[PDB]
């Protein structure tokens, strides 16, 4: 359980968080909280929601990185709780 | 928690509501600045509430006062969703 959470924390945290959700029968989702900036310097704020619970919101410079940064924050919260 | 718990604070005093919730669990209610953007005369702020080891939905606002209010309201609505 904890081992499965640590496994993909670095290489693919979205994948690790999605598998945690799948193992418990609920969803992991990545809320796009905000988009700012001009095309040459876009900024996104993302936050994970897993099974009705919300996790630290994070910033990033792409949607793809934003989702991974949000998943990383969520996994670290979950690793600590377990 | 029972139907109606915390509903009193919605749209009247959401920050004070979250402060009361936090005290009932022995924690401070925290409002975290997540991001700031825009030019100095038209800022945008993203805030989210935190109570102990629990996090709540992040929200966007044009001022710190409005961001905290909205973050508190979003947090209360998550908590009210636990009522049954």
């Amino acid at each position: 359980a904890i081992g499965e959470l640590v496994r993909y924390l670095n290489t693919n945290p979205v994948g690790g968080l999605l598998e945690y959700a799948r193992s418990h029968g609920f969803a992991a989702e990545f809320k796009l909280v905000d988009q700012s900036g001009p095309p040459h310097e876009p900024k996104f704020v993302y936050q994970a929601k897993v099974g009705g619970r919300w996790f630290p919101a994070v910033c990033a410079h792409s949607k793809k990185q934003g989702k991974q940064e949000a998943a990383d924050a969520a996994l670290r919260v979950l690793i600590g709780e377990n």
